[PDB]
């Protein structure tokens, strides 16, 4: 298991997300679903010039899986997945500018719900999660597990769990007072409100 420090600006953003009083927490789901849709768009486009990229799975979709026993909500997609370089360096590097812009906008009247306009919506996960675990598999790379409970660091390890094929699974370990996001009717409500026109099947599992 390797431990890494977040870029300072991203640590700052995460602390803001964790510490700011902001009741409209449900927007985390729209942001994660949007990121999944983006990843699905990417593999779809790439498969047009190289159809073998779908040898790891032709189905392009999103599953939402709540688990009350584990207190987790998992957002699964069969998108392009992430390389080790994506996890450690790339996604944090590209998020730098967006983080700065977002934090500046907040000082000038914007609110946290606008976070996706700056390309850093993933971090809204920390509105509801005490810990986020991300399992990911990109073609031509190994399956990885990324994990962070904030506090300025994240880990990455090669994942010896059940093979995914291709895509990304974001596992939200929900805060004690955020268990509403495990309820069928609540998730349905949020998807209908914010994610109605996503261009991929979204299947909400029940318990
Ligand atoms: O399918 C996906 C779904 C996602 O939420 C993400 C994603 N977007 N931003 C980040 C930041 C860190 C990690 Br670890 C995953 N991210 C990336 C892919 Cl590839």
């Amino acid at each position: 298991v390797e431990t890494f420090a977040f870029q300072a600006e991203i640590a700052q953003l995460m602390s803001l997300i964790i510490n700011t009083f902001y009741s409209n927490k449900e927007i985390f789901l729209r942001e994660l679903i949007s990121n999944s849709s983006d990843a699905l768009d990417k593999i779809r486009y790439e498969s047009l010039t190289d159809p073998s990229k779908l040898d790891s799975g032709k189905e392009l979709h999103i599953n939402l899986i709540p688990n009350k026993q584990d207190r987790t909500l998992t957002i699964v997609d069969t998108g392009i997945g992430m390389t080790k370089a994506d996890l450690i360096n790339n996604l944090g590097t590209i998020a730098k500018s967006g983080t700065k812009a977002f934090m500046e906008a907040l000082q000038a009247g914007a609110d946290i719900s606008m976070i996706g306009q700056f390309g850093v919506g993933f971090y809204s996960a920390y509105l509801v999660a005490e810990k986020v675990t991300v399992i990911t598999k990109h073609n031509d790379d190994e399956q990885y597990a990324w994990e962070s409970s904030a506090g300025g660091s994240f880990t990455v390890r090669t994942d010896t769990g059940e093979p995914m094929g291709r895509g990304t699974k974001v596992i939200l370990h929900l805060k004690e007072d955020q268990t509403e996001y495990l309820e069928e009717r609540r998730i349905k409500e949020i998807v209908k409100k914010h994610s109605q026109f996503i261009g991929y099947p979204i299947t909400l599992f029940v318990e």
